[PDB]
């Protein structure tokens, strides 16, 4: 492969310093230019010094044309159109060496063999099994140094994006930027409410909050929003409203301006793959420079998977795998409400844990901080809880796990501190 | 069209992050080049890596030149002057891709058509229906913008389609339009009687109710109207009636009247399949302008599946997932009546939950209002809430959950509000 | 299609009430006279008057040829044998004409595309569904009339063929005509003996009884049919009788005699298609004028399908519908005996329900009277209920539901009224 | 022959409801038209419609001319005079399709036989015999004056084939000649020894029967049928014997010499076909002239199945229908031996019902006498009923249910009576 | 196991140590069967691994709920 | 199978025993098939060994961890 091959090269005439991040050597690339390219490339980074035209050019000066002359060297590095790539590139530039010598040691038996062919197939085994060089493992450094960093170093107060809830801050500083968060729980629990508190104490941070609403309206979703910040009854205004309240249009002329004055973005299209959300997700990021980006979605499985006819199992592997690619590659924080088997309540403990997400397999998997929701008194008539919704954290990649508790007010959809 | 067709291909040629912000299917695009130009394209972003020549010519090595030779994508990427006319020219791409398949499912019918070619005006209608794909919305505040005026003209009471039990309509505003409710039980609760009540109680407020009865005669489902429209003793009438009762004929010349001067609309067809009731939806919904419509369903169990050959819990999955559908793209409520596993009576606390849907799963998620009955009566003899049915709200998507005692009045078929 | 078409014209000019039995437009008809046919014809009902050649002629007067002249009405009213087709070819008829259209509106999208094709599929849409009205639909009142009718002619006996069960035939004052019953239950509980009394109290009522016992002979059934008229002991005659048993012999010369003073038929061919059954109740209900006929089954599934290559699942299907199909078009009183799952001993209440009719899918929705039978003293030796059967009507379509005992002699074969 | 075909198309188009009175397939007309006319005739009664040239010209509109044109569906109506010889000319016609077929299946034996041709004599055999039609109607009386000889012949005593427990015969009366009786149990019951005393109790009888013994030898049956009928010790033969015991000589040359006196047939063959086990009864029975025979068989299922790639719950519906089929025409006793459901032990009652005979589903239907077999002091070592085995009838169907308990010499193998 | 190879590879004469931070959490060969059986079809070959490899297999594990259900809560 | 044939070929005139320290740590013939088919697959060859190469098969096994949860552990 000549094509990965010329971006491999020219992105290192780029930037003089990825022939460390990506180990080769000359045996990879094609004989003639891209050898020499490589191994005067590869000599002059062994003799401790920098790699780029000039100093190519200038090792070799009379073998220069061997490396298809200097119009070549440049050629090469305006090939490049980014250095993003190098990885992907550089690794189709390893495959393809494995199987150049994957063959020149299959038909290496073949001659060798023909003295009892036994120690063939062992010498040709052991060669074999070389073939097997990882470029993902687990090794020793490059953590060690960034363990350092500002982390370690300094710092005091949320790094990230605040949750809104003092007790649960104080264990993630801020759901981060590529993080997958999971917040599951049975019907009833609170958690559509539980999520557009988040949206709003996010937008007060001055953060944007995109809630992808697939199951509700754009309009239930700020109904709720104003419910919820005026402190303002919820049965009041639905249809009473008019002529059954009073005073409280001094709390609605107010929250109806803090949600016209806050930065949600509601989108509810009926089908919503995670590629739709994806376009949606770089359109509000470039609008909006400078700030960060949250990522609400009002169900897991109401999502439009890519392949419609394939397991079900399969989608929701499909979603996931590809919701958290998104919160990476595009450095959002991406928060997911999902649901939980219904196979929970036939339990003594109605408290969910992991294995209760139901169909998602490779769910609990890429999710960062899987947080169900549990409130008590649904179960149990006489709680000495009332009105306590506890917040479950079952999973934290770079954190610790542990129940937080809050106080649920079910007329209002609003969440209260505690401790 | 090829020329639109170039330039999508190239804008995302020069743009490896457009891929996304479009969603398209080789199926668009033209045969062999163009098509494979995508294919490939669109694998390299399903296997999560970038889309440029580079790596697309290096994916496919060796067949290269069926995407025109790596001469042609340069000379894509060369043709886009600039990448601001993607949207419209991606959209001249999908308005000639729906154009494509309009014609595939026209000379669809023709062919399909030459049994009866009614499943045929069916098959061909889901087909074109997957063509409306594409809502030019995606904003933030639109409809956002709207929800002030409806909270000044919540006048009194009700929105939607009320029940007819003051308690019960407190909490949900009546029945919405999009919304599928559940009124599950188990056996001798009511669940029957229940159902005919809210039926004439919405037939009053002057609402087209459709009862479909797939268990009980389009008979017996007057018979039980009448007994509790005119308060008539369920047992006289029944025989006795003629040589029995006297003064009742008062209540049944009245009953007889208000059962004709209602618009109560009962289907008796022994096998139903949604797609059955869905068709007489249109119908009751296109002679009647204008006027709400509600769907009733006496057993969720006893529709008729799409798939014969299909496990059960699937089938209750099918059907759940299409009554959904239905209520949401007809815009009428769905009221389906359905049965509790068995396993209710093998407890202490005969309260039916969300586990208690035995096989349906895709079910309770796709319910909006599911309510449970009970009568304490039943399962014992000396309860101190004699002729008491309790209506157990356990799920509500946009309102809160809860308890609403009803008086039932077994001899009538009638139930009675209380405080 | 011409053929039906004609029989449709002509029955009409023969039945010229017929017009308003199904409802067309002339679209329906071929071009000119088939056409002019309807057209003329329906003019004619429009303007309140009748359809008849002396009308129609009398109409168009000086246009009669372009309905192929006088002599063609003649024809057409010729060319019907029998207005009893009608309906099947109304439908026929009708059918074509959505075929029709189909491609009507199918060769309209073709040219309508080539704006945007949206507002096509669209349109074309509306159309396509638009196409539904034309045979019989939903509606009500012409039944409340006959709910009615039935009020003030409640006198208060047995209107069809009577059970022999006083608090039975309570509820259903004698099957029907057109009703298909069902005797299901697990083996042992009295299935055929129940039976075998129904039988002679309907032979007594002077009915005719048609006993199909595809799993017995011609003799066991008569054998029962005494040891059960008599009162002897089932166990004395069988070997012992001769010199075991004395003053029997007078309980015995009379059930002998009323057996052969019955109108009991037993028809014991190994092999019986639901075609067979069907036959052999013409025959007898041709051989025996004025008196109503009842056709049991000893044995649903020992039915012979029609096709012997098919799902099982099919072919209880394909009995069942033919099954209910005789006892409508025939008019005759039809009860099968069946078998319940034997899932049904593995739960704690032995008691069986419609879902335990296991294969049988179109079973339960076909049948009018489902009546399981349950013997307590069978799955418990310590019952509270000893020698007690209890007939559990589980569904009733013109009539209510609930559970009946009767009082089993187990020695006899014989059932007992209680209350 | 066409002319007699000429007249039962013909006869039916005149009268579209003698279809019914005489069942076909278009496979008995000639092809073409005749076929297609019966074809269309047929599928137009299935789909519960009429059958006239009207109904049928308009079914087929475009294929018409291929039923020989409307004018030939009226000649075939004109060429019956009378519709008398309906019956006549339909045997005319079904003769000459067994005789089409005798022929397809002789002449597909030739070509099937060119593995052993043994399968092919067999399945060569099966289709031969569905052919074999004579019968007419039913009445009573010819059936009626059987009835009574049985009273007149009743001298008393068994009628049957005595089992040898004077409790259980005094409820069987003998196993009858065509009953499939079922003898299941747990392993360690006595199941092999129960049946192994039956066996000598029938031979004594002077009645034949052949053991099936797939899992033990023709040995081992013997040396226990020799520790049975001398009633010596089991365990002092094995091997001890010769230099253990004395004066048991006595009773040993008193064994073998029953044993050898008896008229008991085994066949060990390790995997038997029940269509083997078929041909060695007829072979049996076809020696033994006048005298009765009884199949007896260790093991349901380790018998071979027909149709080896099945699904296991198939193969043994395979096998109890095909051997009560063999019971049914060969008019012999057939006792098969069975295993429950290794679930029977995770309960408190250990006492076997037939939900408990696991695979197999067309079991219990086709068996008449299932016959459980319990020992109680086997799950408990105090029981009240020391060394008692108890004999479950959970089925008769020409006989009542119940438990009788026999006495069990584990040392021995012998049973002994009660009461 | 192939990253146990790969290490017991590259470091030839030392013993290794496998560990395992949640049995449940590894996952199963058959996605489509039952619980049960995939902590079987783990918990078997992670047996054979450390048998055939040769290798110290220590697996985290969890107990159930029902633990903290009783008096003694060992 | 093929180890009790070599055993009984080398040793002629002696009888053969096959003890298996763990029916269920066999590995089965079809990797891709339900856990309780594997068992049948495996106890239904053995026996088949037993009987046709004519040697006394002993097999140890496991009982369901549910004989724990009993008044009679036996």
């Amino acid at each position: 492969n000549e094509y990965a091959e010329q971006a491999v090269l020219g992105s290192i005439l780029t930037e003089p310093e990825l022939i460390k991040e990506c180990p080769l050597t000359p045996e990879h690339f094609s004989p003639g230019k891209h050898f020499n390219i490589y191994f005067t490339m590869q000599d002059l980074d062994r003799k401790g010094q920098s790699v780029d035209f000039t100093s190519i050019a200038a090792r070799v000066g009379e073998k220069l044309p061997q490396l298809g002359g200097f119009g070549y060297l440049t050629e090469l590095a305006a090939s490049v159109a980014s250095t993003t790539t190098f990885k992907q590139h550089c690794q189709t530039v390893s495959e393809y060496f494995q199987k150049r010598k994957a063959i020149s040691i299959a038909q290496q038996i073949i001659e060798n063999v023909n003295v009892k062919p036994i120690q063939e197939a062992v010498s040709e085994l052991m060669e074999i099994e070389a073939s097997g060089t990882d470029d993902d493992d687990g090794s020793i450094d490059e953590a060690l140094v960034t363990v350092y960093e500002e982390i370690e170093s300094a710092d005091g107060n949320i790094t990230g994006v605040p949750s809104g809830f003092t007790e649960l801050d104080r264990m993630t500083y801020g759901y981060k930027r590529r993080n997958f968060v999971l917040i599951a729980a049975r019907p009833s629990m609170g958690k559509t409410a539980f999520a557009l508190k988040q949206a709003k104490n996010m937008s007060d941070n001055d953060d944007v909050v995109n809630l992808h609403s697939l199951e509700m309206g754009k309009k239930e979703n700020i109904k709720r929003l104003i419910v919820t910040a005026g402190s303002i009854n919820a049965q009041k205004i639905k249809a009473a409203r008019r002529d059954f309240a009073s005073e409280d249009w001094g709390k609605l002329s107010m929250a109806i301006g803090e949600i016209s004055n806050s930065n949600i973005n509601i989108f509810d299209k009926a089908g919503q793959s995670v590629n739709y959300i994806w376009s949606k997700t770089r359109q509000t990021k470039r609008k909006n420079p400078g700030k960060r980006v949250i990522v609400m979605i009002d169900y897991l499985q109401l999502l439009e998977p890519a392949k419609a006819n394939d397991s079900r199992t399969n989608q929701i592997s499909q979603i996931s795998r590809d919701l958290k690619k998104m919160a990476r590659e595009l450095d959002v924080v991406v928060i997911a409400l999902s649901q939980l088997s219904r196979q929970v309540e036939q339990r003594q403990d109605k408290r969910p844990m992991l294995s209760d997400l139901r169909e998602s397999g490779q769910l609990e998997q890429d999710a960062d901080i899987i947080e169900f929701l549990y409130r008590d008194d649904y179960y149990d008539k006489e709680s000495e809880s009332k009105n306590i919704v506890e917040v479950i954290i079952a999973k934290h990649r770079d954190g610790p796990v542990g129940t937080v508790s809050l106080a649920f007010i079910k007329e209002y959809g609003n969440f209260v501190n505690l401790e």
